[PDB]
């Protein structure tokens, strides 16, 4: 069950998979739009500066790290047609139908597609994948051999394993992780400070803005713009809370 | 070290504090809007349906632990010159200054005050009150030795001791508990819902607004109307989610 893992993006999320592939015996190859050479040596990844060059590695999976906004121009710009063999192709965005639509149009038809989310990272997973929550769709499965063996990098560590649509998650994920985003953005503009008088309620929010703003604005402009169900989200936390503020008021009165 | 402590307001908050008192030693009694004489004969403490008959008890401590939006009417009501001695008054109150304004203005004069909050409660102190805040503020002492066997009610639990002004109280509570009871209520309106694909922090979010809720909407009426610091913590709040939806509608 050890694969060549090559993956496509080595910024924070990249390198935090990396991290674990590498431990648990796979052999890695990235490739990113930033140099990240030094650091690859490091870790004993084999990096390549140009896409063009990866894509002739000897790579059993593919798996695509790039953020949300960018995933188009990225699987967009690849020559594909060097592709040496037919391939699985994974993604690990936050979002999941856009993924699976452009990679359905995009890709060659003989290579595979696992569309995944781990729902967790480097500020929510610190000591572990323990019981973290990894969802998956195996949107064009042939393979089932390698399939199972990259969610098996899931399933050893300990995640729980949600098989879901990629509609499914994107119906869920706006109304959970893109609320959870919205509202730690939002406290992060209030800059909101502990004090000496803290809630445990309040505590929890200021380490959520802690969380939340660790992530890049591109990431969280990713939830809004590529899930088509987010913006009703949006509306109804605002609606939300006008309903409660006007309650407010008419305790006022 | 013992006290005799009388609870007006025996609510969920004041049947929560009365549970640690009688742990501690101390002679509680109660008295209440509503009739809880079954609670407290379960409890083992003497309720006292008519007010009077509370107030010409041997008491050391009063605590008033009903609503903010009702102790103006509360306190107004209670005849205070049947008050057999000096006595001390504690409020619980999540909000201060309304309080300490108040009761400085209608007890008698020599009463002690000491204007309190602790940061904590049935929902979040389940397993003990230690590590758990709790903020005073000694307006009105004169009898320091009943004051301060009262405070270390709190102390002796291991709670985090925090003296501070009124003021300052309502200032940091509003940017601080007033916002996450905003916030777990709105939550409570959208009705959010846990998912098989919970994030940790959604997770936290969730039971937030599930503790948050647990509170009447009174108590949370009140963190608000009587708080002169609240409502521009709301606007930052409101201003600060509309600057955020701004990022995004661009
Ligand atoms: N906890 C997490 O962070 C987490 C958890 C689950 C899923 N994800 C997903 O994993 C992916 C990566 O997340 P992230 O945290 O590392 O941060 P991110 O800001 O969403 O994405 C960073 C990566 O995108 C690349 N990139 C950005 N714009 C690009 C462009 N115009 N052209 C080519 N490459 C571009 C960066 O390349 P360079 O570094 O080479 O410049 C970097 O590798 C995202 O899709 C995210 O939704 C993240
Ligand atoms: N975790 C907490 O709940 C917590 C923590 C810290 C401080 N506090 C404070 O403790 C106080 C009590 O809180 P709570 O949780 O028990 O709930 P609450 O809804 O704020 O207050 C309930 C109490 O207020 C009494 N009350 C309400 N309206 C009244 C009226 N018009 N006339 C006479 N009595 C009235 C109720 O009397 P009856 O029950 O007899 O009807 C009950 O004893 C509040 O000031 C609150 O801010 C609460």
């Amino acid at each position: 069950q050890s694969l060549k893992i090559g993956i496509v993006g080595f910024g924070n999320f990249g390198q935090f998979l990396a991290k674990t592939m590498i431990k648990q015996g796979h052999t890695l190859t990235a490739t990113s739009r930033s140099d990240y050479s030094e650091l690859c040596l490091q870790m004993g990844i084999h990096f390549f500066r140009d896409v063009s060059a990866f894509l002739t590695a000897d790579i059993d999976v593919i798996v695509l790290c790039t953020s949300i906004l960018s995933l188009s121009e990225v699987v967009g710009s690849m020559p594909l047609t060097s592709l040496k063999r037919p391939t699985l192709f994974v993604d690990v965005l936050s979002v999941k139908e856009h993924p699976r639509e452009l990679l359905l149009r995009e890709l060659p038809e003989d290579s595979d597609i696992l569309c995944t989310h781990p729902m967790f990272g480097p500020q929510t997973a610190k000591n572990g994948w323990t019981d973290h929550t990894f969802m998956y769709d195996k949107v064009r499965i042939r393979d089932e051999v390698i399939c199972s063996n990259f969610i098996q990098i899931f399933a050893t560590e300990g995640c729980k394993m949600v098989q879901m649509s990629c509609e499914e998650h994107d119906r869920a994920a706006a109304k959970s992780q893109f609320i959870t985003h919205t509202i730690g953005r939002t406290l992060g503009e209030m800059d909101i400070q502990s004090t000496p008088i803290d809630t445990k309620g309040f505590e929890t929010l200021v380490k959520l803005k802690e969380t939340m703003m660790r992530n890049s604005f591109d990431l969280y402009s990713g939830l809004f713009v590529y899930n088509r169900f987010a913006r009703q989200e949006l509306e109804n936390l605002e609606h939300a809370l006008h309903k409660v503020k006007e309650t407010l008021m008419i305790q006022r009165t």
